[PDB]
């Protein structure tokens, strides 16, 4: 069926769980091996989500390569995302490792530091520019360089300098700052002008390495994000807009990150944001 008709008639038959319910049924299992290793259960933010072994990022390191975080790689749209959880206070420099060696410019952050009165992530990056950081462990230092705070969300330049060799980049951190605490928004209209704000960057184009998303697990907002970026740019590439699944899109994800939309109102949701985003495109 057509997206935006599909979409009335789940909301006047009520059966948003049950259509997610049938999607988490159908999705990939593959093996996790490397994240349920011992050694590996301090760079784990959740016990029940984990890289799929055959997806998962590498780091450039002999002693221990494990980061959670997951490639995916989108065969039509040609577009790659890396989708991670919120760093910890032990992988804060395997994150920025990883940022470097995989060449990424920009990174999507769509979750406050403390939410629910609990830490959600670790404070990564800094807050003023005299006070720059310095992460030991993968010999990197990050500076930030300027900050502008607009009412959703906030952009950052930031310098990125790998020790060893003194070569420098510039990342952008795109940070999305008024996800609600509860549930999901009830218009996707900043949500979407974020997301153009992100291409417009250049952050998700080819001439980058993936660009890195996050939330709190990097599966429920960090999957809304990815799909309804790939589904509007398979509506504008195609013949037939109509043609595009976006329940087959999620499922082409999840073979390479197991848990992508977390409840049914996320569901909901990312329907809503390509639907809108479609008619502004045009
Ligand atoms: C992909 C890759 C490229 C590279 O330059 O080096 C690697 C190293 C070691 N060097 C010193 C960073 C690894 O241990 C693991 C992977 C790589």
């Amino acid at each position: 069926m057509e997206m935006e008709k599909e979409f009335e008639q789940i909301d006047k038959s009520g059966s948003w769980a049950a259509i997610y319910q049938d999607i988490r049924h159908e999705a990939s299992d593959f093996p996790s091996r490397v994240a349920k290793l011992p050694k590996n259960k301090n760079r784990n933010r959740y016990r029940d989500v984990s890289p799929f072994d055959h997806s998962r990022i590498k780091l450039h390191q002999e002693d221990n390569d494990y980061i959670n975080a997951s490639l995916i790689k989108m065969e039509e749209a040609q577009r790659s995302y890396i989708l991670t959880q919120g760093p910890l206070p032990n992988t804060v420099g395997h994150f920025w490792e990883m940022v470097w060696e995989q060449k990424s410019r920009g990174v999507v952050m769509l979750n406050r530091v403390m939410e629910k009165g609990s830490l959600k992530c670790a404070q990564y990056w800094p807050q003023k520019e005299e006070k720059e950081m310095i992460f030991e462990d993968t010999n990197l230092k990050l500076t930030l360089i300027s900050e502008d705070i607009k009412s959703y969300y906030t952009v950052r330049q930031l310098e990125l300098e790998n020790l060893t060799t003194q070569e420098t980049r510039e990342i952008l951190h795109f940070h999305y700052t008024t996800w609600p605490d509860f549930g999901v928004p009830e218009s996707p209209a900043s949500f979407l002008n974020f997301l153009f704000k992100v291409r417009e960057s250049g952050s998700l184009s080819p001439e980058h390495g993936p660009v890195v998303v996050h939330c709190s697990a990097g599966i429920g907002r960090s999957g809304t994000f990815c799909l309804a970026d790939t589904c509007l740019l398979l509506m504008d590439k195609r013949k037939d807009p109509s043609s595009v699944d976006i329940k087959k899109v999620l499922l082409e994800m999840r073979k390479f990150r197991m848990g992508l939309i977390q409840t049914a109102d996320q569901l909901r949701f990312s329907y809503l944001a390509v639907i809108e985003g479609a008619k502004f495109i045009m």
